[PDB]
């Protein structure tokens, strides 16, 4: 078994391990964090929007034993300095949200880890991937690798779709989404300086921005520059929608056409529903994206065309499946 | 003399129509109907979840209850042909049920003895559908029965036609993201109308709706007929909403700074502008009818072909009521 | 297999179908609600707290297909009308709310049904069943049957245990409480003319009544006007938490002597944690009630003791639970 | 003239600390500390999610921010002890960081020239704890480090006073229903002291949690030392709470009218009192201390045995704030 690191065990990271429990080969071996072995046991086992956590957690000396396997944990800020040597780390799974660059992530392989995969879009000379997008672009020889973002993971079959099978000439993309942990619980001072973030979560729309759209070319080069948009957090906990208008270079695109082409192109990673959902109907799903064949639009004026879609996402659970899938290929290599 | 106005349906619309004619010098609101008790009103009208506790003193009294010592009689009577609008010589009712949104229907206002009627919503038929300072000097003043438009069409007005007037709309398409209304249930239930989205929890979803704002913007702005549509996501805060509006336009070469620019030069009472990084709690109980947000406007080129985005920011409640409340003033006036 | 239809696919009929799917025993052959298959159908798969459910859901003629088995559907407000001799039911569960009195639900038994499980308090000459607390008081040739309460089924093993082992004097209580459905979204009138019911459900903690303590002497007659208390309605779709302070006969009563009670009493019905839950973590459960030791005070004060403990419950799906066992064992006998 | 005022922490409390001294005669708000960049303090001061717009104007100017032409000083020195008190001539420092609650620690910005400390929180140490109109005149003004009790202990303590000056209180137990406050997390995550319950997402879950206001009323009202406890519930509204309080009592044949009347009779600017069955909305942004909810009292009687509860809302925020700028002047005007 592929034996991994977890560096951050928020949100993803746990949900990532619940994950890797229903994956042969992967291993979780170490968990790194800034807290007690308490801590992390317990919020391992409970999650306000996932649901219990299945099998039995209980804190012994090292860290934890999950379902009868001990899992290390530590303490240590400083990745450098993590034993993942000592530990034979074959793969980290960077969630802490603070090593999202090339150089900054390097420091687990420093630490003797042979792979980082960063669980965000990141900075530097590194590949991006999107399972069932472009995982194909991997030959194993890579050390460091973003799984980019819940965003992209919603975008990116979507546009690929839209692109290959109509020409996309331009769009832009509203993404509605739920709070995250950079958010505050109340107006409060925020650390990145964000008026809009510094703002209580759960009691606002909040307009933000996110890189999904500027950085799509990272996944899909051949649209590269063509797509731009922002995100509306909203008092959802989990559960995303991402919203897609669009100039194509074909003419006579009807709403059809565009569903069929996008139920063509499902997968375990792309899904495809007419049912009339909404959020919560996503919470724990393990598509990367599902289209929603609901929500389609075609707007034309003479020969003149703007489409648009929409595609849910459970940011953290369908983050985290696309996550794993990558991991398990990349491990495979 | 001011103008006598009644009051049909004290829901969130018609309480909050009532707090804003209390500043509105020249109108008086002498009787409100629903169906409920004056105790029920009176407790309404004082507490308010998001727009605060009514700020004179309330207190039910025989005919239904004193406001800052001004007697509004009540009444409980949900055939409207059957109020005492002539007895009680109602200049104006205001429309606020949601179940007369029909210039047919309203037409029973006139027929219990009022002199005109202002729909709080889109309304079917042969009417005007004002959106103020947009298109109310269509208003002549012999108008009987009068549509006030949505929170949404009021949020998009004043945007669409700025676009249109300085860059010419070739089409666009819109999503409001939109607080949950009390058309929406609490917990997952049967929906009277079969609408399986706002069956569901209002307050624990993004939900998908429609919405006629951005088809019908025709009856506000007849020179884009047809050339907007879109919808709406309904989202767990319990006012405040967002228009987005994605366009192209005829125009060639537009920056962000050149849609700022003619969107702040057609500010007024009814349309404002910030740059302020607001988010929906900022605009709750606001009176400006739309307020744009020069922070989310982005330009997207690709060789000669450009995409144009826009948002504007509403209280679907109070800022449509300031808009209401302006077009009923001057409704009156004529 | 007892042959089941459920009156009202509301929040707990459509659970009490969920859950009646895991039951040997059991078949649900009809529904009866106020509204289309499709809503229905869609209802019972896609649910907002509880999750998608499990099987497959086709909406056919007569109803809908779960799971290969077809499932009547009816749209008939007046239950005196069902076909329930036609269709040979067995027991009705009456999750309507609007046939909480025996006379009314005996509307059933004059339509063929042989028993009603009533999912709520219900007034009259019947008896008020809590699962592993008083479901012995059946001998099957009942006809209309009470289940009680969310609330009392998570208040009676706790008191029984505090009553039988420590002797009850007397006792107050609150429930912290999921918002439900006859709570409005948005403040408005409110049928039953309740104020607080009228305000914004996900907005607010709001106070209301609730009988689960004054009526507790049906369940437990020993005990009887012994208790009373009401309800914190605040914004958590589904999850519950009962607080008692009680004053016991008993003198030198320890916070370990409570907890040891609570947990040697322990079953399918009463669970018992020392974990330092949430709401979110008890959703979906199938205890009827979780007494939470980590919440036990004792205030003492010379010889004069108060007594504090709570217990958590899904309003939902504890309740629905616990329903499901008295159906299964009313069923059982004759 | 006016009392120059620092305020150390310019978070939830500090910025409401700082709209209210805008209302008060001769205190000035000459400073701020925080960690933060200017633009971030005065866009928070401007915005505010559910305390509304703040009225006057605010900008961004070198030192800091201007306030309606007044200019506020700002610094961002998490070390007190290093801030310029002496240089600003600080006579009392606002301590609402939540980091030095200690006198031992907060006597650091004496060391840093200001005269006095006025801390936002209970606080460890020799030191008195004030809660205004119930034992504010414990104060002489020799003191140097105060603290202003807790948002809890100020609706506690005119409740607690009145029940035992006209009952005689033997013990009693509380239960605040509590809004969910900063140092809460918005997703499941680590918790910094621990706390697994604090550690869960804010807004999806009612959260058990503990509070010191009952524990340490005896510093408040030293005659019922050592006779309450009790803890909280945090619920999903951002601001807006609830004490619950059940007490035994030496008088013996206490009516609901009786405890009422009793409470209405203590009322005064801290302590107001309440017939309006209103929620927690209702109290955002007010200014009493607590606000005592006659519609809640229940007296339950089993022969000679009575248990009494009774329940305050209060605005933890406002309410809070206010309590905390009437110690603050009553300290600085001696
Ligand atoms: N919907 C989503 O939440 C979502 C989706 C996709 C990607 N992501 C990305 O995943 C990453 C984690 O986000 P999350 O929501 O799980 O955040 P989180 O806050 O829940 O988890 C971050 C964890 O990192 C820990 N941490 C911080 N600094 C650390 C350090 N130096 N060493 C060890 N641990 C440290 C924290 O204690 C915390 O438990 C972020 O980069 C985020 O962008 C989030
Ligand atoms: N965001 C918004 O709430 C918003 C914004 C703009 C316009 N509107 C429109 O205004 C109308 C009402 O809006 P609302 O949200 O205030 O709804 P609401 O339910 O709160 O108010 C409707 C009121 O009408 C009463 N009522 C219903 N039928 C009646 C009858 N036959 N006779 C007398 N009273 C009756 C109801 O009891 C209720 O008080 C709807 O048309 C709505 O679309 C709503
Ligand atoms: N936490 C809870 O939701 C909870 C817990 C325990 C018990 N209960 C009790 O169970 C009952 C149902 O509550 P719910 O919360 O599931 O309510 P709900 O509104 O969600 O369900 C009631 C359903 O009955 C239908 N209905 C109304 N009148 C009808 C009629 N005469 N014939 C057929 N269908 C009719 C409605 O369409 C609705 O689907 C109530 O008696 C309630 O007190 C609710
Ligand atoms: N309901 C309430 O919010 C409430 C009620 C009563 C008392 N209090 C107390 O008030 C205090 C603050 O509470 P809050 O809710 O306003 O929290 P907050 O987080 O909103 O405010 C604390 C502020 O202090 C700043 N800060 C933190 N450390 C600092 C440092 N060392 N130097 C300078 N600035 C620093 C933070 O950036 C933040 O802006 C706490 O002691 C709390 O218990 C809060």
């Amino acid at each position: 078994a592929v034996k991994v690191a977890i560096n951050g065990f928020g949100r993803i990271g746990r949900l990532a391990f619940r994950r890797i429990q229903e994956v042969e080969g992967l291993e979780v071996v170490a968990v790194n964090d800034l807290t007690d072995d308490d801590m992390l046991a317990h919020l391992l086992k409970y999650d306000t929007m996932q649901g219990r956590f299945t099998g039995e957690v209980e804190v012994v000396d090292g860290g934890f034993r999950v379902n009868g396997k001990e899992v290390k944990s530590f303490s240590e800020p400083d990745a450098s300095k993590l034993p993942w040597k000592d530990l034979n780390i074959d793969v980290v799974l960077e969630c802490t949200g603070f090593y999202t660059d090339k150089d900054k992530a390097q420091a687990h392989i420093e630490a003797g880890a042979k792979k980082v995969l960063i669980s965000a879009p990141a900075t530097g000379d590194l590949k991006t991937i999107v399972f069932n997008t472009n995982h194909q672009e991997l030959d194993g020889s890579e050390t460091v690798v973003s799984g980019a973002s819940g965003t992209t993971n919603s975008l990116a079959p979507v546009a690929k779709v839209l692109n290959d099978d109509f020409g996309l000439v331009e769009g832009l993309m509203t993404t509605i989404h739920a709070y995250t942990g950079d958010q505050n619980t109340q107006d409060a001072p925020h650390r990145k300086g964000d008026k809009r973030r510094a703002r209580a979560a759960a009691e606002n729309i909040i307009p933000n921005s996110t890189g999904a759209a500027k950085a799509i070319g990272k996944v899909i080069p051949e649209i590269d520059g063509k797509l731009d948009g922002g995100a509306q957090r909203v008092p959802v906990a989990t559960g995303s929608l991402t919203e897609l208008t669009v100039v194509l270079e074909k003419q006579d695109v009807t709403v059809e056409q565009v569903n069929e082409a996008m139920k063509n192109a499902s997968n375990e990673s792309f899904g495809y529903t007419e049912d009339e959902i909404v959020s919560s109907d996503v919470v724990g799903m393990t598509y990367g994206s599902l289209f929603d064949a609901t929500q389609t639009r075609v707007m034309s004026v003479g020969d003149r065309q703007l489409v648009k879609v929409a595609a849910w996402y459970d940011n953290e659970m369908s983050y985290t499946a696309q996550l794993v899938r990558t991991l398990a290929y990349l491990a495979e290599l």
